[PDB]
């Protein structure tokens, strides 16, 4: 599909069992998901942005499914303000920019 | 264009007269632009990202060309990690997300 841009890019996204919304974000190097309490080994992360850093958990090989479109790769988990995909995972469905 | 989301979208911009590389931001409701002098008035705001918030310098009506795109709209100037360019002025430039 195309999303244009008057609003939040805001879909729904499955990990973990759960559905979510999350925005996809061209401008996150990595995937950032509210915090959920995912089982299995994690390494510990902290990520930058405006305001400063906050503390992840970084957790691989994840599975998560995008708006129908299959992915699998790093998720960290937090306490962010908002689910976003990354494009770790959008170049995984086939994300681009166009204008 | 049609940009892909291996590398950072990075392109360059033109603000107050001066070069500047910036990120396309679809995350990003606003423009935030790193710290520099830009002529006219503005007005003390704050911003909130991943991290927490930020003091920053609201410019309206602010002249930004963004690779090769013209754009009229709000700059937030401040303590940014990166440049960004926000939905406020991606709308303007015809962006979308496509998948
Ligand atoms: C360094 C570039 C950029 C600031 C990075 N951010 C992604 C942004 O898309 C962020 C994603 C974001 C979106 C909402 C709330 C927190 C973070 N948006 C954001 O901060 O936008 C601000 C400017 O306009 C306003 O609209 C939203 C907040 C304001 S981020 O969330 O902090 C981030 C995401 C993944 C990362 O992996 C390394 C590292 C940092």
């Amino acid at each position: 599909p195309q999303i244009t841009l008057w609003k939040r890019p805001l879909v729904t996204i499955k990990i973990g069992g759960q559905l979510k919304e999350a925005l996809l974000d061209t401008g996150a190097d990595d995937t950032v998901l509210e915090e959920m309490n995912l089982p299995g080994r994690w390494k510990p992360k902290m990520i930058g942005g405006i305001g400063g850093f906050i503390k992840v958990r970084q957790y691989d090989q994840i599975l998560i499914e995008i708006c129908g479109h299959k992915a699998i790769g790093t998720v960290l988990v937090g306490p962010t303000p908002v689910n976003v995909i990354g494009r770790n995972l959008l170049t995984q469905i086939g994300c681009t920019l166009n204008f």
